[PDB]
DNA sequence: TTCA
């Protein structure tokens, strides 16, 4: 496969500060007997393109993955800006989940997209629909780095203000899929 | 610098 360019990765996962494009980095994950089975051919990254968000342009290339019905994935997206409603996309995934229920998706977001005013319609859309939806932590900002990024050995360095904006942004989710 |  490929990687990152890190000035790519830098200026689209910053979490204080937005960009007009979305990235998504995924990898898909199977449990078995207790153990974690991570293929490298089932990792990789995407951007948003001319009317196609990023989250349809993974819907997109599923097939490509060969998934299994007789068993369980773990889907897991690192994305830059959560999905929206508006555009259609929280309902086109939803539709995936119900007609995929092999599939489990863990959404993990950079930003929230509230330039979408009903951003927290498709929180809840896709809470509803089975996926684990969540605000990307140090860890996980971390582990993007270390995995999908073409770093040349040199180790993660986190922006300003990086722990200040996840905890703020996951208190907003909480409240937002609270019931 | 909110999927311009
Ligand atoms: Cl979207
Ligand atoms: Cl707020
Ligand atoms: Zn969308």
């Amino acid at each position: 496969r490929y990687l990152m360019d890190p000035d790519t990765f830098t200026s689209n996962f910053n979490n204080g500060i937005g960009r007009h494009k979305t990235y998504l980095c995924y990898e898909v994950e199977r449990l078995d007997n207790g153990t974690s089975v991570k293929m490298d051919q089932h990792m990789g990254f995407l951007c948003n393109e001319s009317g196609r968000h990023a989250a349809l342009r993974f819907l997109d290339l599923v097939p490509s993955l060969q998934l299994d019905p007789a068993q369980i994935y773990r889907v897991t997206w690192f994305i830059s800006w959560s999905p929206c409603f508006s555009w259609g996309c929280a309902g086109e995934v939803r539709a995936f989940l119900q007609e995929n229920t092999h599939v489990r998706l863990r959404i993990k977001a950079a930003r929230i997209y509230d330039y979408d005013p009903l951003y927290k319609e498709a929180l809840q859309m896709l809470r509803d629909a089975g996926a684990q939806v969540s605000i990307m932590t140090y860890d996980e900002f971390e582990y993007c780095w270390d995995t999908f990024v073409y770093r040349q050995g040199c180790p993660f360095q986190p922006w300003d203000g990086l722990e200040e904006h996840s905890q703020a942004l996951s208190g907003r989710l909480r409240a937002i899929l609270q019931l």
